[PDB]
This record gives C-alpha cells, structure tokens and sequence, in this order.
C-alpha cells in the first residue's frame, strides 16, 4: 500500500521537466560573481550548488523542503506518547517535499527494521578493531567495507542504462540508512561494553528506540532526545563539508556506501562534526582548571586564553549562520524543559552569556554566536552517555537522513561530475596583473 | 644535509607574505561569473579553487609547477641506467617548485624507505578482508585506519597552534605516501598471491622498486613502467574529483589520513579513476564477443551498442580537457618503444582512429579524445599483471603524491573551510522569476 519507491517514480519525471524548461530559458542567467577572495577563502558566499532537500538562510536558519525545526516539531508524525518527531518522519519530507502520514511513517520504520542485517566480515572486522581507533574511523572503514552488497555498485558493472541509477541508489540508500545503527551500536558496545552484544532489531519499534536499545539505554526520555537529535542533525543544505563530499563523490558515480563514507571522514574534522565532541573536551578542561562553578571574569579569562594560544573556541561561528542557530536553541528548550538544574548546562548557559562578547571583542569571528554543537553533548551527558569520542558518530548516523535523500535526487535528475576549474596563486596573478 | 622540511621553513612565509598582499590589492577583483548552467553541471568552467601543484591547460594539458610532461621526462632524475622520471624528484618539484638534484631525490627514496612501516591492526584487518571486497575498498578502509597513528591529528588534540599545523601534516603526508606501497602490495599479494609476503624495505632502492619487489614482478622494463605511471598519475590539478575531496576534506582540519582515504573514495568512482580498469573489462568483452582482430566496421557497431544501451565508452572525454591528453600520448610512446606488436596495444590503437569519431558523429561528448585511462592497463597487461580489478590501486598510490604535497600548502597559506552557498531549484527560480 505504502511504497516511497512508487511515489519517486511518480515524482521524478515531473521535476526532469520543469529544471528542463527553466534552465532552457535561464540557463546562462547570471545568479552571482566569483572574486579572487572567494577563491582563496574556501568559496565562501559563492553559489555552487543544487541541493534540494533542505535551504539555509543566515538569518532564520535551516528549512527542510521549506519547513523550519518548530514546523517540524509541530507537524511530523511523533511515537504513540511521544513529543518529539520521528526522524523517518523527516526522511519522507527529505525525498518527497511532503508531510507524510502516520501510516506512511510506519512504513519507513518497517523498511528499516526489515533491511538491518550486517555481513560477518564487517562484524569481525569491527570487532577487530584497537580501542584507541577513534570511533569515527571505526565507522567510515565500517561502510566503506559494506559496499560488497551495494546494489548500485552490481547494477552499474552489468551496464545498466544510466536513466535507472536512481532505483539503484535509493535501494542502497534504505539498506545504509537501516544498516546504520547497528554498526554505530556495536562500535559502542564493543569499546565501552567489552563482552556485550547489541541485541535484535524489533520490528515492532521505531527506528530511534531500536537504535537506543542496542545503546543499551532503558531511560525513556533519552528515547526522546535521540529522535529529536537524529531529526535536527539530518540536513543543513548542501555546501557543508560532510554533506558536499558525499554530493562530489557520488557524481562520480561512486556508491552510496563509498559516498557516505567519505562523507564522514569530513564529518571527523574539528572544523565540521567533531566540533561536538571537542566542545565537552574543553568543558572538561574548563570545569577542571576553574573547578564547577566560575565567574564570570574567570571564564572570560579561559577563553581568551584559548584564543591567544591560536586554538578556536568550539561550537561558536558558522560558515553561512550570521544568527544563533535554531539547532542550538531548540536543545536548549529540550534542556529547559527536562535537565534544567544540571550544572554543565548551567554552563553552557552561562556561556551564552559570555562566549558572543568575547568574539566580538576580539573581532575575527564573522558570526560569534553559537552554533548546534555547543548544546548537544550536554544533553547526551545527562543521561549517562558520557563517552565524548563518540558523539560525532551519532552526528554521522543522522547526516545519512540527508545526504541520501539528495543524493537519490542527484542521480534522478542526472546531475553531472562536479567539476571546476582550479587556478594556481601565479596563474591568478597573471589573469589579473599581480599585486 | 638535504632536508625538504627546512626548505619548505623559508619558502612558506615568502608565499604568505605574497598572496596577502595580492590580495590585499586585487581580493574583490572578479575572475568569473556564475550561471544557472554551472550550478546544474556540476560547476562545469566555475573558476572555484585555489590549487599550488599544478595546473591543466585544456588545451595543451598538465603542467606541474609550469612543467609539462616531456619537460618533466627531460628534467627529473632518472634512475642509473634509467630512462623514466622518479615519482620521488615529481614530489620535490611539486612541494617545492624547484627540480631537484639527483642528491636530493636520494634523500627523499630513503626517508620514504625508512618511514615504510605497518601497524599491526592494519595488517590483520587487510589479510582478514574477503576477496570479493573491491581492491579500492581494502585500500581506503585500510588508509582510514592508519590515522590512529596520525601526528596532525594528535598534535590538534595537544592543541597545538594553527601556525604550525604544517607541520604536521608535512610529517603524516612523508609517512602515509611511505606507507602506501606496502598497504598496496599488501592487498595484491593477499588477493592474488595467497599464502606469500612482501617482504622487506630495502633502504638503498627507490620507491617504485621496492613497490614492484613487494609486487613481485622482476622484469626490469617493469620497473620503468612502474617510475613512468607513477609519476604521471600524480597530479591533476585541484578540480578533479580526488583531489577536490582531498582538499574539501582537509579544509575541516581532518588528517591527512583521513582526506586520503575519502580521495580515494571518490577515484573509485567510474567516472573517475575507476575507468582504468572498465577499459580494460570493456576492451575483454570487445575482443570476446568480436574475437581479437576486428574489422573497422565492427568495432564501430560494438561501440554505438554501448552507447545506445545508456552506458559511457570508458577512457574518452574530459570534464576540461579538449584534445587527446599528453598523459595518453606519452604512454603511447612508451608502448611503441616497448611492446608495439601486442595485440591489445595495437586495439587501442585502432580505437583511437575510430572512437573520436564515433563520439562526435553522436553529438553528445564535449571532448571526443582519449584520456589517461584509455592506454594505461594495456601496458599494464603486457607485463603479466592481468588483475583489472586492481588498477585503480595504482592510480592511488600515485595520485598521493599531488594531494598530500597541495595538502601541506593549504594548511601552511590557512585556507579556512571550503563551504560554498547551495540552492534548491525552488529557490533559485525564485531569485531569477522561474522558467
Ligand atoms: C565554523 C567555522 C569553521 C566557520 O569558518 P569561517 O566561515 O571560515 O569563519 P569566519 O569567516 O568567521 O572566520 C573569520 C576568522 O574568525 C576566526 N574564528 C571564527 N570562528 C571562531 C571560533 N569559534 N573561535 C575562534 N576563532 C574563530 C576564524 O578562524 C578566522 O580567523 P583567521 O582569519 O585567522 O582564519 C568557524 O566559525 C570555526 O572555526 N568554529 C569553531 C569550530 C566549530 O564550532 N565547528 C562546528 C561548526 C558546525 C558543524 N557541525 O559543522
Ligand atoms: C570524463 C567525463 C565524466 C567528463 O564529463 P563531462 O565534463 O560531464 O562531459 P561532457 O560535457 O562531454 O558531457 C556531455 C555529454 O556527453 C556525454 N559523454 C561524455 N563523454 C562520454 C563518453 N566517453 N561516452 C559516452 N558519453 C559521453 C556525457 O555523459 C554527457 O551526456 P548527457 O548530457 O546525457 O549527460 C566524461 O567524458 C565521461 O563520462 N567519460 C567516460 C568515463 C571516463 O573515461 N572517465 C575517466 C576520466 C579521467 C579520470 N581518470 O578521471
Ligand atoms: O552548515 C555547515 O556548514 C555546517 C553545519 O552546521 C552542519 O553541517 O550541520
Ligand atoms: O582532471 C580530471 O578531472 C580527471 C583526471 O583526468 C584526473 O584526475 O587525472
């Protein structure tokens, strides 16, 4: 009855249309100017790419298909008591630009629980691996050795006509995403509870809880955070580091595997994803040299040393945000509403306060106010998941919601190779005069 | 007495200091414009990036450090009693931008011998992988391991100062291109020469002779292949797929280990590296179904076959290249030297007089020449290394050699975060009207 493949197929070849007629008429329409500054900072503010699913603006924010979080919040499909949406709610919005049912919410789970399945090599090799391999890298070389099941990777080597890649990415896209947190959950359970096993998927249960169940964790408002969680960290527009990767990768014709993982070896850097993991190391540090509860000139003091000691002050800036970023404050509201006495919160707060005006003052950050990794690790450390190096992996579990949404996109609507031309510092400066 | 890590101590602030003050007088000087076609095709002609290595010309080809390939052939040492360049003295002139003596290329042979050295959890992990686990998917999981032994990636978490990340990224890069060929040799023995080793480092040879030693092959014609292919799969400027993931990756502070393997990533596509070995499995189905010596007729038809099927004809066109590439041409040249009654050679000889052709009859292919995959695994199969699937391996031990020397650059200049501006199609028509 439900089946997200047929609504695609419906869906696809009226959107091949009409990107066909546009660009027939404003095909060498001019929508902005390259400077040798974008150039030479990281193209920042030049406008390089189709991304469908989701739209930052620097001012409100991410919408996904045009919604933003509280019209997430308020229209997706929640667990039965439940308060928080369900990210495979999310999922449907992502690849369809529509609000699904309940009915079809169930659906996605159900896909999900039936598709988990993982292969002995992968589990021998994870189960191989040293405890000091971080965990990303346990992840990344996790999917990077499941591409043997890729049904792309098959369909393209028998020669398949390239007008059917998208059927094949999007069943490697569901197998990925249901494979997920049962690779995430044995890394976890394999480094921080040595002779545990992570249990059976239930197919009764959403995707979150299954997930929180092979964790380990029984707390039902953690249940809570995680859907919440994997829904606001699943997309964020297409020119972010992890997500720019798998689009560049994948228009090689690379799998959605290969794809992703190289996704999140971009994910791991302390500029993109590991910022949140790096955010409670330096809590840690805080709360050890001050001890607890400081005052106000104490932390202003630990971050300027932070600065003069030429480090960056994690999960402040933003490479588009000039505003603070509604990822952060809807955990803040999470916070309020469920750990509002817990004293690590009480300094995330507290930094709110401070951490801006600093920045400010010093005059270098473009946006100084904070951005969605400043305020998710304390709400995991209240529950119990005090492990910090394995924050980014839950990071990377929800970025595939994204990421693969557009990338079946991608392959539908024939996206070709990316891409551009590069130029070195001399051939610029002949291009130009010099200076 | 030859150390390149104090030469590049005095090169690096003379460049600092050069392109501040060019850009100081030309930042806001625009290069280009972007059009609603760029943004669909995959930045298609977008001058986007800052790239030191080298340059392509899409005329006359690539150029390192302002060094064409013939150039190159002419000016590198060689080996004694060799004829093709040194991948070692590529690496000095692409890091330095000076051709280096043949002293100075010894020193790089031997610290790239004595760096050459495998973890243990590496090496279980490669020789428990299954067989039918792609040889490029070995690699990259196994170079994503490898970053437990990061010292960039250590240093960061000491917090060391963001002036001396070149550093360490200089020392993982010479550590990493040491270690590759072992990794490399490593997989090739397990998958195709089980129950055998690759033996040891032998400090008094090159780096391509060691490879082809832990390789197994003797024929010293082989050797030279080795030098030559390795060389010429360097670099190839920043745009292309690997090296931009490469970049992209690196530009959020992640490893060096860690971009590598994403690179890789992304040269396991078959729109990119990849094809070197679907021209070989092309060119078997070709001489399997028409049978080794082929009419003109028939060769024709075969490849109008593929073409009507929805497939690409491996080895021809380029996203910026618009003649045959120089890279096919000088391996043209070694396989007329070297091998020029092989039958295989002399079918890729015959498709270069009929391919072309075929492509610009179809009307499609911007570039209907030849690339560097179409003449590389040819030359390859001659010597007795007949495993198409592993070719791209190769590419990839090569292809390290231009990313991690552009790689020590960026962080040495401080390009921040490469972090362009996404559009939805939706909101693109809406800043132009709609179409
Ligand atoms: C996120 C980002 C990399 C954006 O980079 P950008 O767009 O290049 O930032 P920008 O235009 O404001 O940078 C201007 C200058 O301010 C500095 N600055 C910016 N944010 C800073 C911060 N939090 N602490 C210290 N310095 C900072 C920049 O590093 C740069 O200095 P430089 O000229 O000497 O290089 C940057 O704000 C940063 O480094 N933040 C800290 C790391 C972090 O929190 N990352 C997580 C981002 C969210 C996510 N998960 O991806
Ligand atoms: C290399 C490349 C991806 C360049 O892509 P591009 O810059 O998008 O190519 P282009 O502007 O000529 O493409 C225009 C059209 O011609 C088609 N075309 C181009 N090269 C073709 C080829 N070899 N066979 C068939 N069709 C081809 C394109 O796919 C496209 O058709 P579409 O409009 O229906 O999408 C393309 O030429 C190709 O697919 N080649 C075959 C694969 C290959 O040899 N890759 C190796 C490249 C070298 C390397 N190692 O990276
Ligand atoms: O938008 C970006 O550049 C980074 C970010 O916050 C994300 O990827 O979630
Ligand atoms: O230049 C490109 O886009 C691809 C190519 O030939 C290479 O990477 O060697």
């Amino acid at each position: 009855s439900t089946n997200l493949k047929d609504v695609l197929a419906s869906l696809i070849p009226k959107e091949q249309a009409r990107i066909k007629t546009f660009r027939q008429q404003h095909g060498n329409t001019a929508v902005g100017q390259i400077t040798v500054d974008m150039s030479y900072g990281g193209m920042r503010g030049m406008k390089g790419l189709i991304y469908e699913t989701s739209v930052l603006d620097p001012d409100e924010g991410i919408r996904f298909r045009g919604f933003s979080i509280p019209e997430c919040q308020k229209l997706l499909p929640k667990a039965g008591g439940g308060e928080e949406p369900l990210p495979e709610g999310l999922f449907w919005l992502l690849v369809t630009g529509q609000i699904p049912t309940p009915e079809q919410v169930s659906w996605v789970s159900k896909e999900w629980a039936k598709r988990a399945a993982l292969p002995s090599h992968v589990v021998t090799m994870l189960d191989n691996f040293p405890t000091n391999l971080h965990p990303m890298s346990q992840l990344s070389a996790a999917i990077t050795a499941l591409n043997s099941e890729s049904n792309f990777a098959r369909a393209y080597a028998e020669g398949i006509n390239r007008t059917k890649y998208w059927e094949f990415v999007y069943e490697d896209a569901m197998d990925l995403i249901a494979k997920l947190p049962c690779v995430a959950a044995k890394i976890y359970r394999n480094l921080y509870r040595a002779g545990s096993s992570i249990g059976a998927i239930d197919s009764k249960l959403d995707w979150s809880h299954n997930f929180t169940n092979m964790l380990g964790y029984t707390d039902p408002q953690f249940t809570e955070l995680m859907r919440l969680y994997l829904t606001i960290h699943s997309d964020h527009e297409g020119g972010n580091v992890s997500a720019h990767t798998s689009h560049l990768v994948g228009s090689a014709l690379s799998d959605p595997y290969l794809s992703f993982a190289a996704a999140m070896n971009g994910l791991a850097g302390p500029l993109h994803g590991l910022a949140n993991q790096e955010v409670l190391l330096w809590l840690s540090q805080l709360q050890k040299d001050l001890g607890a509860d400081a005052s106000d000139e104490k932390l202003r003091d630990y971050i300027w040393n932070t600065l003069n000691s030429g480090r960056v002050v994690p999960g402040y800036g933003h490479a588009v945000l000039r505003k603070t970023d509604p990822r952060y404050t809807c955990q803040r509201e999470f916070a309020l509403k469920h750990l509002p006495s817990d004293p690590m919160f009480k300094l995330v707060a507290q930094l709110y306060k401070i951490v801006p005006n600093v920045l400010l003052e010093q005059g270098k950050a473009k946006n100084p106010w904070p951005n969605v990794d400043a305020h998710s690790g304390v709400l995991l450390q209240y529950y119990g998941m005090t492990e910090m190096n394995y924050y980014t992996v839950l990071f990377g579990v929800s970025r595939a919601l994204g990421v693969l949404a557009q990338l079946i996109w991608s392959r539908a609507l024939g996206f070709p190779l990316e891409r551009p031309k590069s130029m070195s510092t001399a051939g610029l400066e002949k291009l130009s005069a010099g200076g």
